[PDB]
């Protein structure tokens, strides 16, 4: 919940702005040779002005001194299901000092920059009551609604500004901001009413000794991964009216090659060693039993080839993954467990490049399913009632494809499965809900907004 501040000589103490119960803690930042954070009895310090803050995102220890990190105040991006969302407006870094400016050499000063250069450029989002870091399918397996025990490591941005709260344990103060989009627009279809929503949480890079943007780790974590996931709102016509909750979650990342890569563009091309030895078989293997654990029963993995070769335009990481995952081919439950598909999606873009995707849809169909999406049933109130549906399996698109081309792929999957989560709810007969011209046009919109937002990582390529 929202937190109040009281800063004086003896440094920072924060509380929770509702105490609920008799005993509640407070945390202090102490100003004294050590700048040590502290549990305290609701002993806050009696005058000075209160300063109400929505969330303490965590300390950072920056060479001598330890900052606080503040989300002074959020707006409301979205609303399901009772829950909302917030994205940080205004971030502080504060210092118990008061102008010291003896501690403060160029080398702290410098690391300060560094933070607030990211805070800046990022946006970062959470909800009190719903755990943005997971999907709604992993939310629904934790299942006690919380806390900070439960999120998801890869996605919990503050994870390590946390560490010496989440040593101490005052769980109130723990609040786990994303990186990439959230909005949702309120539709009508049939007389429905009803509310899309789309969000992409960007991955926040990982532990570990050495470090590489591309490909994954010795652990099986690639680093750059994002899940892009679509949610409805929508109310039973038929019968009392019922309302039901959608959610269907899409992956795109690195492609799981090791770390190691050769990257002496400048030189001769290079061929990439998967593995004399076998790190580019193990790590694969590794992440891949990541996947499937978060993602379940089946990952489709779509590799655009966008390769006449007649330039033999090959790519080393290319031929890489289709043959690792072909060396491993998964095997244990019926069925592999991770499919690969290469697929040729090209111009003319506005015609012929659509009508691949619907192709590539049909390919995957032979493997995947589109009743294969979250659905629950909440009550007036906004509690779950049932659980009629639970997602499976991901179609996870590579970081390396265009962007362009992976977010049409994962628009028009989504328009697939939603018009199942339509017909469930019995808001569509059979038929194509894209004939709605309005809703089309905002559905559209909605993940044109999310192509431009994500793009962010870089700008190019030759």
């Amino acid at each position: 919940q929202k937190l109040v501040l009281y800063e004086t000589r003896a440094r920072y103490f924060l509380v929770g702005s509702n105490n609920a119960e008799t005993k509640y803690r407070v945390l202090k930042i102490d100003r004294t040779e050590p700048k040590d954070l502290v549990i305290i009895d609701d002993r806050h310090s009696g005058l000075f002005r209160a300063v109400s803050a929505f969330g303490v995102v965590g300390f950072v220890r920056f060479l001598e001194g330890y900052y606080i990190v503040l989300i002074t105040k959020r707006r409301k991006m979205a609303d399901i299901g009772g829950h909302a969302i917030y994205k940080v407006e205004d971030t502080n870094m504060i210092y118990i000092p008061n102008d010291s400016v003896r501690v403060t050499h160029p080398d702290e000063a410098r690391y300060l920059r560094i933070f607030q250069n990211v805070d800046l450029s990022s946006n970062f989002y959470f909800s009190y009551s719903y755990d943005l870091s997971h999907s709604l399918q992993y939310n629904l397996t934790v299942l006690r609604m919380g806390i900070c025990s439960e999120p998801y490591m890869k996605y919990v941005w503050n994870g390590e500004l946390l560490d010496i709260i989440k040593s101490t344990v005052h769980r109130d103060w723990l609040l786990y901001i994303i990186h990439g989009f959230c909005g949702q627009s309120k539709l009508l279809i049939y007389g429905r009413p009803v509310y899309v929503t789309l969000i992409a949480r960007r991955s926040s890079k990982f532990a570990g000794t050495r470090f590489l943007k591309r490909g994954a780790n010795c652990e099986g974590d690639v680093a750059n991964e994002v899940e892009t996931e679509q949610i409805l709102c929508d109310a039973s016509v038929m019968s009392f009216t019922a309302g039901s909750y959608s959610s269907y979650v899409q992956v795109r990342g690195s492609v799981p090659l090791y770390w190691s890569q050769d990257i002496s563009t400048m030189m001769p091309k290079p061929p990439i060693t998967l593995d004399q030895a076998d790190p580019f078989a193990h790590v694969a293997a590794l992440h891949f039993d990541q996947m499937f654990q978060r993602f379940g029963s089946p990952i489709i993995i779509l590799n655009l080839v966008k390769e006449r070769e007649k330039r033999k335009h090959e790519r080393i990481l290319s031929e890489e993954l289709v043959a690792a995952v072909t060396y491993l081919n998964q095997f244990l439950p019926p069925e592999h467990t991770i499919v690969y598909i290469p697929w040729d999606m090209a111009k003319y873009t506005k015609s012929k490049l659509c009508n691949v995707l619907d192709r590539l849809n049909v390919i995957a169909e032979s493997v995947v399913k589109k009743t294969g999406f979250f659905v629950n049933r909440p009550d007036s109130g906004g509690c779950v009632i049932p659980t009629g549906r639970l997602q499976t399996g991901i179609l996870r698109t590579n970081c390396v494809d265009c962007l362009d081309r992976t977010n049409t792929a994962q628009f028009m999957v989504g328009k697939c499965a939603l018009a199942y989560q339509l017909y469930s709810l019995g808001l569509i007969d059979k038929p194509n809900l894209q004939f709605d011209t309005d809703a089309v046009r905002l559905f559209e919109e909605l993940y044109e907004d999310h192509g431009d937002t994500l793009s962010l990582q870089y700008g190019g390529s030759q």
